[PDB]
């Protein structure tokens, strides 16, 4: 039983005898000078080079460095009796001293089937997710509050009525909104689920809200609590601020059971460079999955920053894979998106997938309202096999989308 | 009151209007489209580019990017009162989003006094680490055990003697040590007290022993208040495979009061890109120091992998600077130690600092007892205004290390 890691270095040195000195020093230490007794008592413990895939150098790299670096994939196997079933102990194991060292990024971790058993997955997943809503078939549609920091619970549930008129599946509270006396935790709850239900009363549509879960470690499980016999909807999670373990603590909590939402705030500082840090399908899918993540929104392939299309593609995967024993976690690319976007999102991720309007729905001429109408009509037109522009010229709302941001065209 | 957050960016785009874009984003989303009601109550939340100094392009970059990228420091300031004082709402609000907005990457943060206030500092610090070790004026010494994974307590208890032995003023366990039936925390506490009282009878020395702090994030706490209990000297953390804000919890729990030591496991995984990421001063100094460690452990600037000499400085000058209202944390530069070298470590870092043998000291000829005589030998050289070569002409373990490694010069 061991975890194997895959990594990908660059380096002056020799390649294969880097790998050999990761695999003992960061296990046992000391092997050949052990006598055979001891040996086959440390055998288990032992980590070992699985494979080594040499890349060809790369000129824009050398350059880069101003010296000759050469390229490699690195696998390497850590028993599991070496560590704790903890993501900390993880971490630090796989990528712990061996960050510091050099040019290393960890590309993905292969946990076996066993060791995965140990931890949680999503309490509720797309299955879950579906049936909370009370949406199947299409994909998702969710918005987020636009200035509410230093607002008042007026303006909030105001503000969270047009969201859900305009037919929203979901609204989020923004990740940078923190408790205050104007906006205590538990009344954005209380009010913004009476606002909620009052819109159901009118329109027939069911929204949730995904409340900020914020503040100190160590009190998080207690509001979280409250949450829940609050009846809070969704708990949006700034993970990466606190630690994957936090998230799987909070998952695995059964006074809580409520669904968690994890943001991607501050995953952009691990995640980006081509020589250090950790791989976006393993920390933003893999990872967060595994630790109780029901939802997870992570950088779209698309906008002015958008994430490499094929490392989008492997984030939602990670989040999807039926072969994993987890539930599905929600793939929620965002950033970069509007209407006219639709027909790319559904074709790239296909319908269990969330449309993250994001703060971009007030943008619309006819505010959030208009902005969820033109969304859920763009939806339907791809489900009903239609071009956006057949749905538009009947539906105002996404007919002042598409000449607002027009359409993308999905045509090969 | 504001936090002042200071960032590096490359963009191909006019820096200035991307810097204005954060600074409103990321606060109060709109202003020109709001009442005058609305600004007078929404003016205090605002945030502002504080200034932008532009540095030019770099052709090296540009070659690497394959195109023109226009480079800046940025300085924005965030309302105080637009947050809750938590390290988790700080790295969210300065660095969540922004860190997946393309280039950019975070070098420093500056609160107002007020605010620092709001948290602890190390509760012992350089003052309180050389009471509690009982040495004052001369840097101090540490090893770490060598190859402990899958071992016992004999061999614990025998390995932490020979090191005491040396001479060393504290060991820790390796980073990668993890409870087990062998070694479980308590015991290793317990007996690891026990031994070392038993060399302080023999050579009238003082060892402190640094116990790796591990498991999940919710079962800390008690743990470390049983350490306590137990007398254990120092704990050990890694707190990058948690959060800023556990060692927080830690460091004000008036149940645990136990020294701290941070190991920077997993930091690599933030702070080594040249357009991502953290600045190391700021993550493994300033913030590690607010947050109550008593020994920060760094990449030194020497050895295969050292790190450019003015961010090392940097990082000591944060833990160290007596302007802040917290107590000094010790600088422990760490990796590529060997007796050679301590003569450029006290005239790089100062008497204030922890020369870090590392599990190396297990390196020298005649065991750790001799690298650790070989260190102390080299420290006592320095202090009395002796060439390394003098005194080694008159200490075996000195010279033997000496012929081994050999000596750095320290001339400017
Ligand atoms: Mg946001
Ligand atoms: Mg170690």
């Amino acid at each position: 039983s061991a975890v194997m890691a895959t990594y990908l270095l660059h380096d002056e040195t020799d390649i294969r005898k880097k790998a050999e000195g990761i695999a003992l020093g960061l296990t046992i230490g000391t092997w050949t000078d052990l006598p055979a007794l001891e040996q086959e008592q440390l055998r288990k413990h032992k980590g070992e080079v699985v494979a080594i895939e040499e890349l060809g150098e790369s000129e824009r790299v050398n350059a880069y460095f101003g010296k000759r670096l050469k390229r490699a994939i690195v696998k390497i196997a850590y028993p599991t009796v070496n560590f704790s079933a903890d993501l900390p102990a993880l971490l630090v194991t796989t990528f712990g001293k061996l960050s510091l060292d050099g040019e290393v990024r960890l590309l993905d971790l292969e946990f076996p089937d066993e060791w995965k058993r140990q931890f949680p997955g999503p309490r509720f997943g797309i299955d879950g997710i579906r049936d909370r809503v009370g949406v199947h078939n299409r994909p998702l549609l969710m918005s987020i509050f636009k200035g509410m920091i230093g607002r008042d619970l007026a303006y909030l549930t105001s503000e969270l009525k047009k969201q859900a008129l305009g037919g929203v599946d979901l609204v989020k509270d923004d990740e940078i909104l923190f408790d205050s006396e104007l906006l205590p935790f538990e009344k954005r709850i209380t009010e913004g689920k009476a606002a909620l239900q009052e819109v159901y009363e009118q329109t027939g549509k069911r929204t949730l809200y995904a409340v900020n879960l914020t503040g100190k470690t160590f009190a998080l499980k207690d509001k979280a609590k409250r949450a829940a016999e609050l009846g809070a909807d969704v708990l949006l999670f700034n993970v990466f601020a606190y630690g994957l373990d936090v998230l799987q603590a909070l998952r695995e909590d059964e006074e809580i059971a409520v669904p968690i939402m994890a943001h991607p705030a501050f995953s952009g500082a691990v995640t980006p460079s081509e020589f250090y840090g950790v791989a976006p399908s393993l920390w933003l899918g893999k990872l967060l999955r595994l630790a109780g993540a029901d939802f997870v929104l992570f950088p779209s392939p698309y906008g002015s920053v958008a994430l490499e299309r094929e490392q989008a593609l492997g984030i939602a995967r990670a989040l999807t894979d039926d072969q994993e024993p987890f539930a599905r976690a929600f793939p929620v690319p965002s950033a970069g998106i509007h209407p006219g976007l639709v027909p790319l999102i559904i074709r790239d991720f296909g319908l269990d997938t969330i449309v993250n309007a994001g703060g971009g729905i007030h943008g619309h001429p006819d505010g959030a309202i208009g902005g969820g109408r033109a969304f859920r009509a763009a939806i339907d037109a791809v489900l009903a096999g239609r071009p956006l522009r057949a749905a538009a010229a009947e539906n105002e709302a996404l007919q002042k989308a598409i000449d607002r941001w027009g359409v993308v065209e999905v045509e090969a």
